[PDB]
């Protein structure tokens, strides 16, 4: 689920895995969790600029080739660089849902070309707007318009006024939460506990819940159908289906994670 990030979560019957880019700045990935396919399949030497996880697989945007690269074991998508792939094709972003991956094709922060792979979404989309900030749900994918900061989703989908300006979005299972543009940076959530009024720095989406980091005290807060550790200050969050992980620092340790749903 969700957007490309320095941290990502894989979930499902195969097990739960958290992967992050090393803090030494090497752009190498380290993974922790119960999905042995993902854990032992983690590239030790391949460099990544972003990560995104789904059901049974972790994916990353390769730093050199700028192509999506997935590892693990999924019955719905293929691992490695996903086919069909155009030779020499470069991507700006990747977002992984449950059983699908979408890549923002590089034609440079934006593009109108989005390639998706997986169950009932192996499609080459050509949109009429410049898009960035890809974020994947269970059965949909979203992005922000580069021109007017409006949210656009495809793949029914709940409609939001185009006047709503967002600086960040985080797709969950069957909802999207967006941090509105401006100093207030208040969260707005829509789709198929009430969200906090306080300014948020980050937001993530689980299957039936969302979590965010409050700007003032960097404290985690969660809300939805499916709470959070209160005394901790995280610098980033990642969400799977039914659990969230936060990072305090880049010291050699397993991640701080909690279940909710």
């Amino acid at each position: 689920l969700g957007s490309m990030s320095s941290i990502a979560i894989s979930y499902g019957e195969g097990g739960s895995v958290f992967c992050g880019l090393k803090s030494d700045g090497s752009h190498l990935v380290v993974c922790y969790g119960s999905n042995s396919a993902i854990l032992y399949g983690t590239p030790g030497h391949l460099q990544f600029i972003g990560l995104t996880g789904g059901d049974g697989f972790m994916c990353g945007l390769l730093m050199l080739s700028h192509q999506p690269y997935c590892w693990g074991n999924s019955a719905f998508i293929q691992m490695g660089v996903p086919q069909p792939m155009t030779k020499g094709a470069e991507y700006l972003e990747v977002s992984a849902g449950d059983y699908h991956l979408c890549g923002l094709r590089k034609p440079i922060i934006s593009s109108s070309l989005v390639d998706c792979w997986g169950y009932n979404m192996t499609r080459n989309f050509v949109f009429d707007k410049q898009l960035h900030s890809l974020s994947a749900g269970s059965e949909f994918n979203c992005a922000l318009s580069s021109k007017d900061k409006s949210v656009f989703c495809w793949g029914v989908i709940s409609l939001i006024p185009k006047e709503k300006k967002f600086q960040k979005i985080a797709a969950g299972g069957y909802h999207v939460c967006g941090i509105l543009d401006g100093l207030e940076s208040r969260v707005l959530c829509w789709g198929k506990d009430l969200p906090p009024k306080e300014p948020l720095l980050a937001v993530v989406g689980g299957k039936f819940y969302a979590c965010g980091i409050k700007r003032y005290d960097h404290s985690a807060v969660c809300w939805g159908f499916f709470p959070a550790p209160t005394g901790i200050g995280f610098y980033d969050l990642a969400a799977g289906n039914y659990f969230t992980c936060g990072v305090l620092t880049g010291t050699s340790m397993s991640p701080v994670c909690w279940g909710l749903g």
